């Protein structure tokens, strides 16, 4: 029927009648009287019930002939004579708009609801979370008017236990008493929070207004919220969002929904607070201004297996203030002080009249509420005593119901709340069982709680030895937290595709998934030999560095808020943000080629520049306290990361700021120096010892202190560890340099243009010429040097090392210009000549040609040289990056030149067959206009002073007046358009450049460490060596074990310098110290009004004793 | 080196298990040369009662205040007993407040028995950077080191038990120092 509230619920009817006492009002024709105002024993009058089997009946006189023996007349029971029926209600009770909308829902149902159904209606129908505690406020209906003072601090007492915690709070429901005063609680303190805070009323639906205009099957009820004059009844509050509505009998009859209200927090109770957490949900209850049915409610609640606890308030003053004054004069848990009680009772009957009798009879339950203490906890207002109810309501469901210190501690662990777990579990003389502090870590851990891990840290805790392999195969194969769903496509793209229905991750697949994104020749620490053995036969069953093991978690998790904490702890911090950072990167790449509804590769690509900052700002730190030091920390071994380098991590990010950075541009620039000592040479020295090999030895060289910093290789190392260095070390000292295998390749390629600039401008005879024999070995011999830097580079994929080589411009520039060299000598080489006539053959000519068009390859391949330098290199990659961003304005250009061009050939020339002179023609001449050429004498060709007087004919007057609006358009609006472009994208432009040309120096001058010592015409000497020695049979940065050990320490000392300034640096700024400033004089006028208020209480005594 | 469990922070310290016959200028070579230390301008020699317990918060904040100005302002040593019972726990919580990294300038020296120790045995070793736990042994009543020293003393008379044989060696470390010239 559509309807889960019809199959499921119940409405019912008293459709049996039976009369009220005895007597009919007045009115004496007695025949009409007992319809008109005598009520039924079911509470409501005769002539509402409608009853259509009993409606039949009530034409005679009415149901059950009369006197009815009257034992019989009680007969009335709501489990025999009150019938059943489907639904009758349900839908939106939706207020009448004040503050803001306000709706809510109802169900209206029975008393004989089982347990099981009524917790199947609020979790899965009203779409609802299961809480994690639930506050049943208890007090006085309809007394009133607590005063201002207090009604802030138990207003926001209530919220801040409810919003921190996603609490239930069950109230009465209805507007008298204690939920005026709930209500009134969120008005003050909202913020929204309603989406945490679920206000659940248990009103009846007797004395509720309104009860009829409720009535209907999916119905958005408007109801009102005016203080009806006449009326007495009570409406429902309107900031509540869910109403259950139980009947008994009718209206009136204040009483059916203790039971069930009271059976509802049992199923709660049942219901686990986690999946993960076997204890269960913590039901609380909060007094305010009670009465004597709420003694009878308190002390059913201590008298129960579980020991339900109760918070008690005081200031309102009622019953509540009983038990704040019953609880407070007495001791540990014995009978009595001394005997006051006539002092007692007599408070007792001062509330409600019960005189002398029956006031005794609430003193039976007055001395079993100072019984049992420790589950009361009373709330002294005006000593600032236990500091705002939501902690002493939190406090109150750990001091009774003795249970465990690991109950009370994971029982704060699922609350997510620190300041009661430190202030009230982890007090002094608390005793912790041996594996209970683990269990709450690995508890902490998935359910994303990070201040507790940073709480159990500090209370005793070691990561080293807890996180074993097993329970680190617990944290990637965990749904209860927050998971990540890219995970489990990362590890069937390194499983080849097998994926069984419940597979458990190993860590052998998550080693695979890290190799897999950090690329290159990484191997992590799970897919080597020694961890496969071990990893068979599950101390060495644990870890050295769990913090290593536990941030690459929380990364591939994508935790991020766990990633930065666990990346403070532990050694090697900056190496550490440097995989993070290339770790989210990769993530961020496969997320884009993943064909996911969620994208999730903008997150992810911020968490990869958030660590990424944290790198560089490392580096700017350690860079401060040493130059030297600092660039030590860029290139020593890392031994926990595949034996990678920090450089190494940053540029397979291509993370820009940090290669960029001053630290790395001194390392590259000591690099490039090799041995020489550039600081005190020249480049006119190293240039003239490249020609006079003997003015080698006159080089200030550096020694083996003023090199510990730079990266050597093997056997340039052994030359250094032993005016030092002999003969025969300052050679190779000086022709390894980078420096000078730059300026000895530079000078014999520019000698190779001008031997290839003489070819291509001299005559050329059929056999080529010494100088050209020259050239053509230069470019055979530098493809080579190609070829070879291919398959040696990186990658040990060879598709992928083409993929890396193809990507720069000037290795683009030269497979086409060595490809186009060897088809043009081709050409020239191998054709048959003529003898009578060179430039007959027309293949000769196409080679010669390709020759003077395969030479501006290499002019522009000067630019390449040049970008070594500072100042010219970033103008080099400025020119390309311009290009690319006029290519619009330019394209526009492009269609004026055309939207010119072929009237005037239309015009000027009428009477031309189709050839392909005519696209010629339409481009050619107003191109030239751009560039200065007005053709002034083929304007006006009509004019006596024309050179075209015989292009004169019909209509070629039109052509000045087209061309006149072609300039200005191309000059006056185009060209000034394009100067605009580049002067406004200069500066962000010459800014990227820089940058990209710092970044590249890198890769320029890694380079060079590499290259054979010889340039590409003698180099063929180098290949055959390379040949020699490798059939028959990078750099590194050494450091001895007391350099390593400062170097650790300036590494930790560095970091701790970081933080210790990133925190003065906050609180020392002006916006930090006005809010604590702001913040402090909130609580001192707090004070000062509070105090002013203690000296007024002193005056009263000033005029008595002055009496 | 007897390096704590990380809480906070790394926090290494220095360990020696020497003698009680060790002579004064002896003592006084290695803590100068050795352990690469500055030599004082201040002594500290904080004494107190084994276990007894709970300064309050508020005289909390100004005794521990107090204990650092004075020794970061003037590079002092503090002398105190090492374990973890009585003296050194309020003496370290004050480090815990305060610290701003100045062990560089504080140098606590905790002079405890080679005793009442717990995990003396895994101690045991030349050159050996040992890892040592900090959690409260409920079975066990004896003290442990306090995470927040630098450099620990370590005298044993008889052996596990025999709570005194320091009292005359940390007495005659503070003779030592006073016949040294301050600058
Ligand atoms: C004697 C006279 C005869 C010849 C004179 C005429 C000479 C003509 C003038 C030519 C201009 C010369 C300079 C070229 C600059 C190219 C820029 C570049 O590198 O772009 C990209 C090439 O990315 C690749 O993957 C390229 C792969 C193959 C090589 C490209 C050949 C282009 C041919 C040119 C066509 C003209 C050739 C016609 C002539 C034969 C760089 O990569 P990316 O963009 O960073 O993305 C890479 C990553 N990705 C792989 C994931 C996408
Ligand atoms: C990492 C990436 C960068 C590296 C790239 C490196 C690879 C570069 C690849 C280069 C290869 C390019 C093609 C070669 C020329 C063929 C095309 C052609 O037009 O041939 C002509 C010459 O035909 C001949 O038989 C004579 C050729 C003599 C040898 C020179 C070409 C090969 C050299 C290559 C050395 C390169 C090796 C470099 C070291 C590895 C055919 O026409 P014809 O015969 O003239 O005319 C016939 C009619 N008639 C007789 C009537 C006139
Ligand atoms: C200074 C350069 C111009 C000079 C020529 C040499 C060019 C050198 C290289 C330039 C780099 C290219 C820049 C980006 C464009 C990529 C390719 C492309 O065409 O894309 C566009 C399609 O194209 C069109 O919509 C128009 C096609 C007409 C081109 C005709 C050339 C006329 C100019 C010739 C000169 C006549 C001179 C007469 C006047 C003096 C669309 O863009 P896209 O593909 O979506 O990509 C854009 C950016 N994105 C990747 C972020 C989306
Ligand atoms: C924007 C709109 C433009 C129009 C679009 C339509 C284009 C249609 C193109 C058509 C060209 C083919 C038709 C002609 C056939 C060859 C014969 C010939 O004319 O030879 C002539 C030269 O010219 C050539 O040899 C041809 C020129 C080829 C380049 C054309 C560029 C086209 C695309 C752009 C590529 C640019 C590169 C960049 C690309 C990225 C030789 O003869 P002559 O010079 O008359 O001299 C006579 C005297 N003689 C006997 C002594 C020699
Ligand atoms: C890469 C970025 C994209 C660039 C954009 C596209 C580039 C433009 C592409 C244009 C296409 C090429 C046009 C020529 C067509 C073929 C010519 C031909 O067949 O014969 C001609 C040969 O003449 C030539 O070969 C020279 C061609 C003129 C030079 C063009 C310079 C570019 C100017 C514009 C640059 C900006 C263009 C702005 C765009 C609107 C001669 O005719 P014939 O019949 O062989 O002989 C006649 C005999 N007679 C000579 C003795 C009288
Ligand atoms: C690949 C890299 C090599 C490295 C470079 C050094 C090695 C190269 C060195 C020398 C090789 C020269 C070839 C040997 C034959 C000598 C004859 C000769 O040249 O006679 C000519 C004189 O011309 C000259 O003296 C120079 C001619 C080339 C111009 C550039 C010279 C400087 C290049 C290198 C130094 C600059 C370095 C700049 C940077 C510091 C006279 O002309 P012809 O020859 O009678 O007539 C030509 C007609 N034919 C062609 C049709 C036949
Ligand atoms: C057939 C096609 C061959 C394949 C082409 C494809 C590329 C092959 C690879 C490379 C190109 C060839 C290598 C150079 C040798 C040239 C040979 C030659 O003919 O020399 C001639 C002169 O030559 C000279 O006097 C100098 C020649 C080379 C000088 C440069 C190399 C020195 C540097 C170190 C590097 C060493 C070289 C590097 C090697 C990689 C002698 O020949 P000839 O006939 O007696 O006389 C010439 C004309 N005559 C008869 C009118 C007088
Ligand atoms: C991957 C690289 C691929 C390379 C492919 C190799 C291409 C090889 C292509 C062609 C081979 C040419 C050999 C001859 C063929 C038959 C014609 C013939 O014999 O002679 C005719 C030649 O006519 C011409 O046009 C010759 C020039 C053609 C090549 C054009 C440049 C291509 C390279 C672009 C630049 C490189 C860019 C590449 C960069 C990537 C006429 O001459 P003849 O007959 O001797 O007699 C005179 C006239 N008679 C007959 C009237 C008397
Ligand atoms: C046999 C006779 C031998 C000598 C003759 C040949 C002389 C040598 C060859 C060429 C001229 C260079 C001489 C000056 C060098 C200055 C040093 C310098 O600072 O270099 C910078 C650029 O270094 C370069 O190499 C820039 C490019 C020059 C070489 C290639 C020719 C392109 C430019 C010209 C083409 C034609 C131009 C148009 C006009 C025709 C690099 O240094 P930096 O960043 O400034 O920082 C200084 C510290 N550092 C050096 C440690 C890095
Ligand atoms: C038909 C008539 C034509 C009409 C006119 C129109 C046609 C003429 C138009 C354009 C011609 C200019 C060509 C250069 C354009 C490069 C653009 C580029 O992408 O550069 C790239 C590098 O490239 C460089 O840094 C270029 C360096 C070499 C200079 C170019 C040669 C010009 C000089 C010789 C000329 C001498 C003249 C005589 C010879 C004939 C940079 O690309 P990017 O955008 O920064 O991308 C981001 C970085 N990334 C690459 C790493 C991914
Ligand atoms: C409109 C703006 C204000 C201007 C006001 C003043 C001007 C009034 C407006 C327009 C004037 C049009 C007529 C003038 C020609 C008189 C001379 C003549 O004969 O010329 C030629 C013909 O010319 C023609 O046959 C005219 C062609 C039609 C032009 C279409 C509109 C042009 C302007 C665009 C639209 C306008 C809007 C444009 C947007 C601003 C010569 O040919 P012929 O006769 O054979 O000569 C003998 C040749 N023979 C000896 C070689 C054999
Ligand atoms: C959007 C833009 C509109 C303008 C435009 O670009 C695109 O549209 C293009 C189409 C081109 C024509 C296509 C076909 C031919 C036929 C050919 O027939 C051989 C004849 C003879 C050879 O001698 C046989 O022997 C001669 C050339 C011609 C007319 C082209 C001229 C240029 C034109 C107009 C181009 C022009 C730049
Ligand atoms: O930062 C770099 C600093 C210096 C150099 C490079 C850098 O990056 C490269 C790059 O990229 C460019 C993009 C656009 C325009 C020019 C370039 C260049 C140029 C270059 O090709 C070049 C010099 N050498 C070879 C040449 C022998 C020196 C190789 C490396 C190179």
């Amino acid at each position: 029927q559509k309807s889960w509230i019809e199959s499921t619920l119940t409405k019912r009817e008293c459709v049996y009648i039976i009369p009220s006492s005895k007597d009919p009002h007045r009115c004496l024709p007695g025949c009409q009287i007992c319809q008109q105002l005598v009520r039924c024993f079911c509470g409501r009058l005769v002539k509402q019930h409608a009853c259509f089997t009993a409606s039949l009946a009530m034409k005679y006189s009415d149901v059950k002939l009369g006197e009815h023996f009257n034992q019989a007349i009680e007969e009335w029971s709501v489990e025999k004579h009150t019938e059943q029926s489907p639904t009758d209600a349900y839908g939106v009770i939706n207020f009448q708009g004040g503050s803001h909308s306000y709706r809510a829902k109802y169900v209206r149902l029975s008393y004989d609801t089982k347990p099981e159904i009524i917790l199947q209606l609020l979790l899965k129908e009203w779409q609802m979370e299961l809480p994690k505690l639930v506050i049943s406020v208890h007090g006085g209906m309809q007394k009133f008017e607590l005063h201002p003072r207090i009604k802030q601090l138990l207003g926001k007492g209530l919220i801040k236990a409810a919003v921190t915690t996603g609490a239930w709070i069950l109230t009465g429901g209805v507007n008298t008493g204690v939920a005026k005063h709930v209500g009134d609680a969120l008005k003050e303190h909202a913020s929204r929070s309603s989406r945490k805070i679920c206000t659940i009323g248990i009103a009846p639906w007797g004395v509720i207004e309104n009860r009829n205009d409720l009535v209907g099957r999916d119905v958005v009820a408007p109801y009102q919220t005016l203080l009806n004059p006449l009326s007495k009844l009570n409406v429902l509050n309107n900031l509540h969002s869910h109403f259950i509505l139980v009947d008994d009998g009718t209206v009136g009859k204040y009483g059916a929904e203790v039971r069930l209200r009271r059976e509802l927090e049992k199923t709660i109770n049942q219901q686990r607070i986690h999946a993960r957490i076997g204890q269960g949900v913590p039901v609380v209850a909060l007094i305010f201004e009670g009465g004597p049915n709420v003694i009878l409610t308190v002390l059913e609640y201590l008298q129960e297996s579980p020991p339900v606890p109760v918070v008690v308030c005081e200031g309102t003053g009622r019953a509540a203030d009983l038990l704040a004054y019953i609880h407070k004069q007495t001791e540990e848990g014995g009978n009595l002080p001394d005997a006051a009680e006539p002092d007692i009772i007599s408070t007792i009957k001062k509330t409600f009249n019960f005189g002398q009798s029956e006031a005794v009879h609430l003193f039976q339950t007055m001395m079993e509420c100072m019984k049992k203490k420790e589950l009361i906890t009373v709330f002294h207002i005006g000593s600032e005593d236990h500091q705002d109810i939501d902690v002493a309501i939190l406090t109150a469901l750990l001091k009774g119901t003795n249970a465990s210190a690991f109950d009370q501690l994971i029982l704060t662990l699922a609350w997510d709340r620190v300041d009661i777990a430190k202030n009230h579990v982890f007090v002094y003389g608390q005793q912790w069982l041996v594996g209970s502090l683990e269990q709450a870590m690995l508890d902490a851990l998935v359910m994303d709680r990070v201040s507790f891990v940073k709480l159990l840290i500090e209370n005793g805790v070691s990561m080293h030895k807890f996180l074993t392999i097993p329970r680190l195969e617990e944290l990637y194969n965990t749904k209860q937290g927050p998971t990540n769903p890219m995970l489990f496509h990362l590890i069937r793209d390194v499983k080849q595709g097998n994926l069984p229905p419940g597979y458990k991750i190993t860590l052998i697949d998550i080693g695979l998934v890290i190799e897999y994104l950090m690329g290159g020749t990484y191997r992590c620490t799970y897919t080597r030999k020694r961890f496969r053995l071990i990893y068979n036969s599950l101390e060495t069953k644990r870890f050295p560095y769990p913090l290593n093991e536990l941030l690459i978690w929380a990364c591939l998790m994508k935790r991020q808020v766990m990633a930065r904490f666990l990346w403070q702890h532990g050694e090697e911090s900056m190496a550490k943000a440097l995989v993070a950072c290339k770790i989210y990167r990769s993530m961020a790449y496969e997320a884009k080629q993943s064909d996911l509804v969620d994208d999730t590769s903008e997150e992810l690509k911020q968490y990869s520049n958030d660590f990424g900052q944290l790198a560089v700002e490392l580096l700017e730190q350690s860079f401060r306290q040493d130059e030297t030091m600092a660039m030590k920390l860029l290139t020593y071994e890392l031994k926990n990361w595949s034996n990678s380098t920090c450089l190494k991590l940053a540029v397979s990010s291509r993370l820009r700021p940090f290669v960029a950075h001053t630290c790395t541009q001194m390392l590259l620039s000591d690099m490039w120096m090799g041995r020489l000592n550039m600081r005190k040479n020249s480049w006119y020295k190293v240039i003239l010892s490249i020609l006079v090999p003997p003015a080698i030895l006159m080089l200030e060289y550096k020694t083996k202190a003023e090199m510990s910093h730079i990266p050597q290789s093997q056997d340039a190392h052994q030359m250094t560890m032993e005016k030092k260095l002999p003969i025969t070390r300052k050679f190779y000292a000086f022709y390894h340099a980078p420096i000078v295998k730059f300026w000895f390749n530079t000078l014999a390629y520019l000698g190779f243009l001008m031997l290839y600039t003489f070819v291509v401008l001299v005559k050329m005879e059929q056999l080529p010429s010494v100088q050209e024999w020259i050239v053509i070995a230069y470019i055979f011999t530098y493809a080579i040097e190609k070829v070879r830097e291919v398959f040696m580079s990186e990658a040990g994929k060879i598709s992928q090392k083409i993929k890396v080589w193809f990507s720069d411009y000037f290795n683009v520039s030269d497979t086409i210009a060595i490809i186009s060299f060897f088809v043009g000598f081709g050409l020239r080489f191998g054709a048959k000549w003529n003898y009578i006539n060179a430039y007959d053959n027309h293949v000769f000519v196409a080679g010669r040609l390709i020759y003077c068009l395969n030479i501006i390859f290499w002019y522009v391949r000067l630019l390449d040289f040049l970008a070594v330098n500072q100042q010219a290199g970033p103008y080099v990659m400025m020119i390309g990056k311009m290009v690319a961003n006029m290519f619009y304005i330019v394209v526009i250009m492009a269609l004026v030149l055309l939207s010119f061009g072929v009237p005037r050939k239309a015009i000027l020339y009428p009477h031309e067959e189709p050839s392909w002179s005519l696209a010629k023609d339409i481009v050619f001449h107003p191109y030239w206009m751009i560039f200065g050429e007005v053709y002034a004498y083929e304007i006006d060709v009509c004019a006596n002073d024309s050179t075209l007087p015989t292009i004169c004919g019909p209509g070629t007057w039109l052509t000045p007046f087209l061309q006149a609006v072609y300039l200005f358009v191309q000059y006056i609006i185009m060209v000034n358009l394009l100067i605009a472009f580049f002067n406004n994208v200069y500066l962000q432009v010459k800014a990227i450049s820089n940058i990209v040309w710092k970044y590249q120096r890198y890769h320029f001058i890694m380079a060079y460490h590499e290259k054979p010592v010889l340039p590409p015409p003698l180099i063929i000497l180098s290949h055959i060596v390379s040949l020699f020695c490798c059939v028959c049979k990078g750099p590194k940065l050494f450091l001895t074990e007391e350099d390593q050990k400062k170097l650790h320490d300036f590494e930790e000392q560095c970091v701790e310098m970081y933080f210790d300034e990133k925190d003065d640096k906050f609180n020392s700024g002006s916006e930090e110290r006005i809010r604590v400033t702001f913040e402090r004089v909130e609580q001192m006028s707090i004070q000062i009004k509070e105090v002013g208020d203690r000296v007024n209480y002193i005056k009263r005594s000033l005029q008595s004793l002055d009496s």
